[PDB]
DNA sequence: CGCGGACGAAGCCATACCATGTGGGCTGTCGCCTGGA
């Protein structure tokens, strides 16, 4: 792995965090085949080199399963439009409370998406307490990002 | 009218097949008669 140096301190939510990202790698690899594919080469002893090797062969493609498995305006859109993106600094919370089916979706994703810039996630998710919401605007929200 | 005895009102509850070894305690026998010590 190149010998890394140690952390000075770490703390319990980054530990959980990265714990998931292990356990993640682990299940990922972990799949039958990948294991029957690679399961030609297999490393007639444990030198540097040839361990070397299996791990830069890894290295040389992983991607295959992670592109294989899949991974007129209203008053309160151009007030939040145009006053918020001089308090967008940082990571933070907006609650929005807007009357049933005035649009509140289209300053949700502009706000959302704009301080996602701000922060650098592009990925989102929405919880919704329906069944049929999610099948809608799957599409419905999908084609214009 | 004054009252005995009996019940009921709840707070409670609880995703990375296999094994056993142990012990010991109770019973009475003759050939009889003469001779010598
Ligand atoms: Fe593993």
């Amino acid at each position: 792995t190149g010998r890394p140096t140690p952390p000075d301190m770490l703390d319990g939510p980054t530990a959980s965090v990265v714990c998931g990202l292990v356990i993640l790698a682990d299940w990922l690899v972990s799949q039958e085949d990948f294991l029957l594919e690679r399961l030609t080469s297999l490393p007639a002893d444990g030198s540097a080199s040839a361990l070397r090797a299996h791990f830069e062969t890894s290295l040389r493609r992983i991607p295959s399963l992670l592109d294989a498995a899949g991974l007129k305006p209203n008053g309160l859109q151009a007030s939040l439009a145009k006053h918020l993106p001089c308090l967008c600094t940082g990571p933070g919370l907006v609650l929005i409370t807007a009357p049933m089916g005035e649009g509140k979706t289209e300053a949700a994703y502009h706000v959302a998406d704009l301080l996602g810039k701000a922060t650098g996630r592009p990925g989102r998710f929405l919880a919704l307490p329906t069944m049929a919401t999610a099948d809608q605007m799957h599409t419905r929200l999908k084609e214009y990002a």
